[PDB]
């Protein structure tokens, strides 16, 4: 005819849901609330070998999970007449998720043993000068509340500062301390999140690298960049993010070592004592949260997605989900120890054997609706301008007579214990919307039609309207 | 395109009987006789150089012949062109192929002076007759009946168990057998068939390299790979295959070398003298050839190929046919003398030197229809995404250049230099072959149009059309 096919044109730009069309049908999935028990501070090892015993886990670092889907068309149901691939093709599109929590009140702790620190700001009990005496004291706090929740279908990527450009001597140097430039890239599980000293890295960063508490010290800060992702014109990254978050002051406090700042001696008339000695600048704000309640939280209550804040309405292009929560509301450390041998009531080490863990809870419940894509040319080559691998899986075409497949293929191990062999196996893969580590949430198993067996699709019902489904009663309770 | 490569077909993939029509147009072609007179055993070299002066020849091997045919689009015809020369293409269909056997009945024979054979243990009369320095004996045998011919137009494929190599993760060390793996190569001239060892290179698997005779250390051994051949659906690898095997067990006996094996030192009890020492465990059936009948015969009758296992009948998109002859029950191997010297008038074994040969025959007679494939705008991206090449060959649209200009060397002649001269003269040239190794019958202007003469022929019109004859065929009774 026709022939060719403009693609049809990207800079027409459109809703990702023009071109996705809706139906009833509806499932629900969710998880067995995952939980994972670390220690606040770091990862308690081995000390002959690498390996973990007790991992980092605390709510003050990021939990990225790894909701995947299978294709539907690929997912068998009883009736099916709904689908044909010979004219359509399915994906998922999920229309609610719930964030059940269910831990104590309760808050992460992170310290130091050796943390930088010789007067009071918020006092005048002693000088902030210069000293050859480098004080320690072994401070501890509990950080800033984080609580936030982002929903996406594609990475999504946090800012930080690195350490850009150098400088032409040695850094972190009176006037010698290198440029730090923005590195944007995607969050990454269990390492931490913004904490009341920035969102930075530390290890090479802090060249003292000891006045900052351990969990941050060896490790990144790093908070999701929102203005990047709501400014990308598909909003796949996410499409949905909401955030409660404050910091409290606990007190500044000013850190030792001498002064190498300069101190201007036209601001200041000259005597003796205080008005001839110079004064440190090297004050650093001690992090905390304000307040917390569990009536503060902004989790435990359910969210109704019809139309994404993206261009997405909640579609899983690629069957997946990336769902990176932050809470801090919650994220108690409970102190246990186990005596060994009581001999005498009172405490010794050789008796009593103390241990800090933090647990950590999350429940992922889930209602998703079916949605179809047609299978239109002009769809098919917009589609694949922005990207060719949704079509690749569905597979159109020769395989002239047939290559791969078949061929006949393959041969033929199918391990014994000898076995055919040699083998080495072909290699470990990655996925290609993993570059770090999640914590995995595979969904592959568990659908259900019906609704009214899970709270959450209950709610859904209800305020879907149909059919037409109470919708509360009163009372409640009273 | 687009839709799309094209859809549908994959799946479902369109036969070559549904667009290609027939037509009436018969020629007829045949060889003038084959003949080839080798030494199965070895070729005899002259070993003072490194050239054949004798090949080697079997039946007992795969003849491999690579037909190479005319396309009819090269012919100024006698008009047998009605139409426009771009609405269609014309391809040959070989419609019954005669392959005649020259040979008498009577088998041919190989053996080996030094064939790894310790002591006979199918009734005893030792567990071990040697342990130490050699114990080889002058033994043959002919191999089993094969007979078997098969037909493509793209090369065959064979299976054979190579080496897999010793591995370090399961014990096996030299001196124990590898694990095999199955390494799989296209079946070519020269090569054996299966000895009932079973199929498997000998060539880095024996390492005192005189198990066996000379002729299969020294080749790839092969079983038809039947199962990847049959999958393809088109069938231009084979689109005919047949067989007629047999064999049977001669007589148990055990190799020359001892057990590399691990026994169990407790599936038995000990004994005293002869029954306290174990045997080797390298028992072997010896196998044997068949007897020869003529009603065994695959042979001297006509195969037909108005159908086939394939889409294709013989269409040609390469102008090439592959035909694979194996035929050990006419390879007569025919034995003769010439006397050293007449300086010896009496009888004596270093006077009258005998010498074997085999004489090997083939002909092959042909019957072949013309056949054309109609071409319309979606038959051609069909073929395109097919196979491309067809459409070049046949010539059709759309090509570049042009092209120019501008050259250099200009003037004169030389003339010293100047001028240019850069020079420098063009074309290697280089290299792929695509030979790759077989018996080259060029068929180009054998082709005929009377099929009455010939004796094929004469069936064929019998066949076909129900006459002619010419007069008359068979009986009666008899």
């Amino acid at each position: 005819a026709t022939v060719y096919l403009p693609p049809v044109p990207v800079s027409k730009v459109v809703s990702t849901d023009e071109y996705v069309a809706r139906t009833n049908i509806y499932y629900h999935a969710g998880t067995s609330r995952l939980l994972a028990v670390g220690h606040p501070y770091f990862p308690i090892k081995k000390p002959n070998n690498n390996k973990i015993l007790v991992p980092k886990v605390s709510g003050l670092q990021y939990r990225v999970f790894r909701i995947h889907l299978p294709d539907p068309n690929k997912f068998g149901f009883p009736d099916t007449s709904f689908y044909n691939p010979d004219t359509q093709r399915l994906v998922w599109a999920c229309v609610g998720v719930e964030v059940g929590r269910g831990q104590p009140l309760g808050v992460g702790i992170s310290g130091h043993p050796l943390l930088n620190k010789l007067d009071d700001t918020e006092n005048a009990s002693a000088y902030a000068a210069n000293a050859g005496v480098d004080n320690r004291e072994c401070i501890s706090m509990d950080y800033k509340q984080t609580q936030l929740c982002l929903i996406g279908c594609k990475p999504p990527i946090g800012e930080h500062w690195g350490k850009g450009s150098p400088c032409t001597q040695v850094a972190v140097q009176p006037g010698d301390c290198p440029p730090l430039e923005l590195i944007n890239t995607v969050i990454q599980d269990g390492d931490m999140v913004d904490t009341g000293f920035g969102a930075m890295d530390f290890t090479t960063l802090q060249a003292n690298k000891s006045e900052v508490p351990l969990d941050i010290c060896t490790s990144i800060c790093k908070y999701p960049d929102y203005i990047k992702m709501v400014s990308e014109p598909y909003g796949d990254s996410l499409f949905f993010y909401l955030r409660r978050e404050q910091m409290f002051v606990r007190h500044l406090f000013n850190r030792a070592g001498t002064v190498g700042e300069n101190v201007p001696d036209d601001l200041y008339i000259k005597g003796s004592g205080s008005t001839a000695n110079l004064a440190s600048s090297n004050y650093f704000p001690t992090p905390s949260g304000s307040m917390v309640t569990s009536d503060a939280q902004i989790f435990n209550k359910p969210y109704w997605l019809q139309r994404a804040q993206g261009h997405n309405n909640g579609i899983c292009w690629g069957n997946q989900l990336f769902v990176t929560v932050v809470d801090t509301t919650r994220s108690t450390n409970m102190s246990l120890c186990a005596a060994i041998s009581t001999s005498e009531t009172t405490y010794k080490n050789t008796n009593f054997k103390e241990y800090l863990r933090h647990g950590e809870e999350y429940d992922l419940q889930f209602i998703f609706q079916l949605c179809k894509i047609t299978l239109t040319a002009d769809v098919m080559t917009y589609i694949h301008s922005m990207n060719s691998t949704i079509l690749e899986d569905w597979n159109f075409g020769l395989q002239p007579p047939p290559g791969g497949t078949l061929e006949d293929t393959y041969r033929f191990v199918t391990s014994q214990a000898i076995a055919c062999q040699k083998h080495t196996p072909p290699a470990p893969k990655e996925d290609p919307l993993k570059k770090y580590t999640f914590w995995e949430v595979n969904l592959k198993e568990k659908f259900s039609a019906d609704l009214d067996q899970f709270p959450l699709g209950r709610k859904f019902l209800l305020q879907l309207g149909l059919k037409a489904k109470p919708k509360f009663t009163l009372g409640k309770r009273k």
